[PDB]
């Protein structure tokens, strides 16, 4: 599968202020030169922080699946970004927004 070949990066995530909009595309890549047969990729994400609209993940069916909160004050973000079960590099992580 794409255990070893799965990321996500954005624009979003950054965290620093809760004013902007946050939002980042995943991309997978089996070993069949796509996105683990796009369509039925095991791609799960998820972001939340202090905030209404916390979870916020989409599949467009095209290897590359998008995700995007947006919080209104202080607050961190926790990522979630699983594709086989178990997540990326970077998304278990926190990024911290200050007061906005």
């Amino acid at each position: 599968a794409d255990p070893e070949k799965s990321y996500a990066e954005g624009p979003g995530l950054d965290g620093g202020e809760c004013f902007q909009p946050s939002k980042f595309k995943i991309h997978a890549v089996d070993p069949d030169g796509v996105h683990r047969t796009d369509g039925g990729d095991g791609f799960v994400v998820t972001i939340e922080g202090p905030a209404p609209v916390d979870p916020v993940m989409v599949d467009n069916g095209d290897g590359t699946y998008d995700v995007e909160f947006e919080p209104k004050e202080a607050g961190d973000y926790v990522i979630n970004l699983t594709l086989d079960g178990d997540n990326v590099n970077g998304f278990p992580k926190t990024v911290t927004v200050k007061p906005a």
